[PDB]
DNA sequence: CATTAGA
DNA sequence: TCTAATGA
């Protein structure tokens, strides 16, 4: 956590660079376990041979582990933060659909900037465009205060639209967050579960709605169950715009909310921990539900939720509240 | 790990 | 169809 913190870093630091400007899965692949377990070692790592015990430290890391140890940097760290072609590569990587493949792409063709990637808007699909167009408001964080502003609208809609949705605006926010990169908006419908051959429109309404009133300004991507779009709250009696931002809405079948929405609620390792309970306890908890476990091995049989309680009472914990699922 | 664009 | 990118 501290004491392996410099191995495990630029272990991933290098990893993270053969995966995007190398097409080095392996290697990439590799760094990664290696820093997964020196990670997990419970002592000072001291040479590399020390290192090069465990399970996936082989010679050519623990090479690495030495030189950094010894001299607290890295030839091939120094050499690739320099380097022109791979910084590139990350930077344009932050463009809201740009990723590796793309990222090599522009930058053989020569677009390494932003500016470049205005120039050549054309070379770039809707996706991009927007994620170019907004590129600041991207980056930005979330006043909770514009969460609150935003989460008051789309309800409303919602409501309007028919009465009989649900919807629930998940993630950190849910969870108290003093701010956020998105909205999640999770969201119902009893007329829609498991079964029922979908009703797309129910989507549908809603979206057409929110762009309606000019809250969504624009598609990302709507499909059948996942919109995934650009809002923005109206700037009021001008002087102040606000910024773009991006926003997701996903449709589900009414017989499993609770558990997604206990899902996408997170936080990762509240989950993680949870999920590990559930097990102990007898049982099954992923994205959609909470199955009843059995001695064989393993079982199904998907039982029954009302509510983020009836979870938590089935594996029989105490009900946390979203500002407490923190871990 | 699954859902959308796109070509 | 596959192959990218998001997300989470
Ligand atoms: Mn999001
Ligand atoms: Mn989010
Ligand atoms: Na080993
Ligand atoms: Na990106």
């Amino acid at each position: 956590e501290t004491l392996n913190g410099g191995i495990t870093d630029m272990l991933t630091e290098l990893a993270n660079f053969e995966k995007n400007v190398s097409q080095a899965i392996h290697k990439y692949n590799a760094y990664r376990k290696a820093a997964s377990v020196i990670a997990k070692y419970p002592h000072k790592i001291k040479s590399g041979a020390e290192a090069k015990k465990l399970p996936g430290v082989g010679t050519k890391i623990a090479e690495k582990i030495d030189e950094f140890l010894a001299t607290g940097k890295l030839r091939k760290l120094e050499k690739i933060r320099q380097d022109d072609t791979s910084s590139s590569i990350n930077f344009l990587t932050r463009v809201s659909g740009i990723g590796p493949s793309a990222a090599r792409k522009f930058v053989d063709e020569g677009i390494k900037t932003l500016e470049d990637l205005r120039k050549n808007e054309d070379k770039l699909n809707h996706h991009q465009r927007i994620g170019l167009k907004y590129f600041g408001d991207f980056e930005k964080r979330i006043p909770r205060e514009e969460m609150l502003q935003m989460q008051d609208i789309v309800l409303n809609e919602v409501k309007k639209v028919d009465s009989e949705y649900i919807a629930t605006v998940c993630g950190s926010f849910r969870r108290g967050a003093e701010s956020s990169g998105d909205m999640d908006v999770l969201l119902t419908h009893p007329s829609f579960t498991s079964e029922s051959t979908k009703q797309p429109k129910l989507l549908h309404q809603v979206v057409e709605q929110l762009q309606k009133v000019h809250f969504i300004t624009d598609t990302l991507s709507k499909g059948e169950t996942k919109f995934m779009g650009v809002c923005q709250l109206p700037s009021k009696n001008d002087e102040k715009e606000y910024p773009h931002r991006r926003i997701d809405i996903r449709l589900i079948p009414k017989d499993q909310y609770y558990c997604g929405v206990l899902y996408f609620t997170g936080s990762d390792i509240f989950n993680k921990n949870m999920r590990a309970h559930a097990l102990e306890k007898g049982f099954t908890i992923n994205e959609y539900t909470i199955r009843p476990l059995g001695v064989t091995g393993v079982a199904g049989e998907p039982l029954p939720v009302d509510s983020e309680k009836d979870i938590f009472d089935y594996i029989q914990w105490k009900y946390r509240e979203p500002k407490d699922r923190s871990e």
